[PDB]
């Protein structure tokens, strides 16, 4: 079977480069997701029911403790129970890399076009589960009107965003966290 | 057997909170390493030869392509062949977390004192392999004289640093990357 590998970090602020040059899209407080789609030579392909299952694990699992600073007692919470948290998704296929002698081999990584399709589908499902108005956002989940985009510098509030990297691009990143509390799940 | 899980990211700049409040230590270009020590109930304890082996994997493997921007043709390079790159080590035991229903269980994580000992020993071996003058640095690998510390803001050059988080603290982070190219190795 095919594995969806994710690395999940507690995000306070993020900036992700989307055009390989100098255009960054922004997220506030929530979760930064690194994702890779992995495969055996003889593994069956990832269906929609399996992709949606993986989104459910991402959203339904109580993982992070930083969403609700106003809470008297902090417990792990799901993204689902905190609908306003932002999600920033970065394709990181290199998560499937393994050491081979003194180099790295990427034989577990799905082919480019398969990964592009799964990545696109996965970002769509997350947008839908977070109630994103897909007619008001661009390919990276940022506003279609540049005048609605968050300010370029200085702290911004979360706003139920689902921001995603441009597949196949260099994922230039600025990331701020009060404590990443990094999780790694194979799904 | 026990496992040293590491997540490795291409670092341009990093700031790591070391006192739970407002003191940050700095790294320039190199690699940011998240580390967890994992175990079965019936697994043997990690020896010094196995810790050193793990350091060898981190330093000898050609992984990253961002160390030498002056190179006409960029190939993966080892940290070993680029002695001036900085290393920023963050304890992230949560990497051993697994989904259990709608929560996370941490049953694979070594005990606190075992992890403290392995973490300390691992940071020591990295310092040694990078030629750090251990008499001129503090517990986090920053200068012992506060006047030799890098400037607090603005770009800084790499300088063969081995910076490491305070074990058991909250790992407040600011991270900049031209493309994290994230790897995940179980060693």
């Amino acid at each position: 079977h095919m594995t969806i590998r994710v690395m999940l970090q507690a995000m306070d602020q993020g900036h992700l480069l989307v055009n390989n040059v100098d255009k960054y899209v922004r997220a506030g407080r929530g979760v930064m997701v690194y994702i890779a789609f992995l495969s055996d030579r003889d593994s069956a392909p990832i269906t929609d029911e399996a992709l949606r299952h993986a989104v459910g694990v991402l959203l339904h699992t109580k993982i992070f403790t930083h969403f609700s600073p106003e809470k008297m007692i902090n417990q792990p919470q799901s993204l689902e129970e905190c609908p306003e948290m932002d999600i920033l998704i970065v394709p990181q296929a290199s998560l499937g890399g393994k050491v081979k002698g003194r180099s790295v081999q990427f034989h577990q990584l799905v082919a480019k076009d398969v990964g592009a399709a799964l990545y696109d589908r996965f970002c769509h499902f997350v947008r839908v589960a977070r109630g994103v108005d897909e007619s008001r956002v661009d390919a990276n989940g940022a506003p279609r009107s540049e005048g609605d985009a968050p300010k370029a510098e200085g702290w911004i509030k979360y706003n139920s965003r689902v921001i995603s990297g441009t597949f196949g691009n260099r994922q230039g990143l600025r990331f701020e966290s009060e404590g990443p509390f990094t999780h790694m799940f194979d799904i």
